[PDB]
């Protein structure tokens, strides 16, 4: 339970085997409320057939608890996997086509705001004297008429485009086995969604034969349809009170910096906070590049008015230091830090280094102090251990530097071990 064997047994100890090209045939479900950017709270129900089709049920919610539905989209396509990911290891990339979207409103004030709105989105849509009505379905993808309007719900299906399958199984055994689908991350800025080739992955999909019988989102969602949508349990939201320790539970994607694992400390006596960024190359986290630890000051919550469940804070970096990993990461560090800025750092791979030098030049034009507007969330796992979310990491590779470019989803949870 310790932070150290955690980190070193990502997810429990559990044992991953990927199989490349992955089989992705079966029925795959959501194991929570998800939250994508804008916020959009909601749960995925996807079948990929045989025959290469899938039929993709993405249930829409008003509220983090997923308990009263909104809207569901129906989705209907081919798949097609190509080759592995040279981007992103581990990955498999896969081409797509959609042959229909539709829509089902599920109360009568949804029907209203979303018939409008895709009237007003594409002029021509609706008929004269149509408004949609509540649960019937509507294609909003038409394709033999070259007319849709997908873009009403700012749509896109890109996260097919990137997927791995990993079977985990508790102890070197073959025995409760959870198959989990990664799909392709979502864009934080919903008008970049439809440009977005996926460089990580969504949280996973677990599969209707061989999914973890303790989760109830699972098997509420398996017994889903696009007339009646998942209702997953109203929880109540934990109220937020930043303490102790906090590691990652997986081997973290991020868009571009490759893969991570992360390790919090908070200090709820001053509102001070640190933080490492164990960097890795492989997908299993085994193969370290570069390690960053940061310490600073947080500010005290503000409930979000903007994400249901979400608790704002502010975060203040003003000391960071680099640890490298390997001898291109030491080399490199050697050769910016003294034949431009500075004049020697000797960085040793292993030897952790301040990147503010003594005479105030910081390495790799880091900006210190360095502010960032947070999101963050505290929810606990089947097994009643509780789980710390912070903002998803802007896609372009942007800080939250700006109130308003402040999360509106979140990271992969950390999961508390002191
Ligand atoms: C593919 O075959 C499956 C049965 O394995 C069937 O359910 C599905 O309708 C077919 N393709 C489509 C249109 O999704
Ligand atoms: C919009 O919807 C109304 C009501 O359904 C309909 O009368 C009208 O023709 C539609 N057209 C435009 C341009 O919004
Ligand atoms: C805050 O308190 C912790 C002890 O919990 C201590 O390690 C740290 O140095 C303190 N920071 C400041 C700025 O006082
Ligand atoms: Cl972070």
């Amino acid at each position: 339970s310790q932070c150290h064997h955690m980190l070193k047994h990502l997810h429990n100890g559990a044992r991953i085997t990927v199989q490349m090209p992955p089989t992705i045939e079966g029925h795959w479900v959501s194991t929570g409320c998800e939250v994508r950017s804008g916020p959009e709270f909601m749960t995925r129900s996807y079948r990929f057939y045989n025959n290469n089709t899938f039929k993709a049920y993405q249930f829409y919610y008003g509220s983090n608890r997923c308990t009263n539905p909104t809207y569901t989209l129906i989705i209907r396509g081919k798949i097609r996997l190509r080759q592995a990911s040279w981007i992103i290891r581990g990955g498999t990339e896969a081409d797509y086509q959609l042959h229909g979207v539709q829509v089902i409103c599920h109360t009568e004030a949804v029907a209203e705001q979303l018939s409008r709105l895709v009237n007003r989105t594409c002029p021509g849509f609706l008929a004269p004297g149509g408004p949609w009505v509540q649960d019937v379905a509507y294609d909003l993808w038409q394709e033999e008429s070259n007319h849709e309007c997908t873009k009403a719900v700012n749509f896109a299906m890109h996260e097919l485009q990137l997927i791995r399958v990993e079977k985990q199984y508790p102890h070197h055994s073959l025995d409760h086995l959870v198959e989990e689908l990664f799909l392709g991350d979502i864009h934080t800025d919903a008008t970049q969604r439809v440009f977005y080739r996926p460089s990580s992955y969504q949280p996973p999909l677990q599969n209707a034969k061989n999914h973890n019988h303790a989760c109830i989102a699972c098997r509420i969602i398996f017994r889903s349809d696009e007339h009646h949508p998942p209702i997953l349990p109203p929880k109540a939201d934990l109220t937020i009170g930043l303490h102790g320790e906090w590691v990652s539970q997986r081997c973290e994607v991020r868009p571009e910096v490759l893969f991570l694992t992360r390790h919090f400390i908070f200090h709820d006596n001053n509102n001070t906070w640190e933080g490492h960024y164990y960097h890795y190359s492989d997908p299993v986290c085994k193969h370290p590049t570069f390690t960053i630890y940061a310490r600073g000051r947080y500010s005290r919550g503000v409930l979000s008015s903007k994400v249901m469940g979400g608790t704002e804070f502010v975060f203040k970096v003003n000391h960071m230091k680099v640890t490298p990993m390997d001898a291109a990461t030491a080399s490199l560090l050697n050769v910016f830090s003294g034949n431009e800025c500075g004049a020697e750092g000797s960085w040793q791979v292993g030897i952790q280094q301040d990147v503010t030098h003594t005479n105030g030049c910081v390495a790799l034009g880091i900006k210190l102090p360095h502010t960032e507007y947070e999101i963050f969330k505290m929810e606990q796992d089947t097994r009643g251990r509780y789980l710390l979310f912070n903002g998803q990491r802007p896609s372009d590779g942007s800080s939250p530097d700006r109130p308003e470019k402040r999360a509106t989803s979140y990271q992969m949870p950390l999961v508390q071990c002191a």
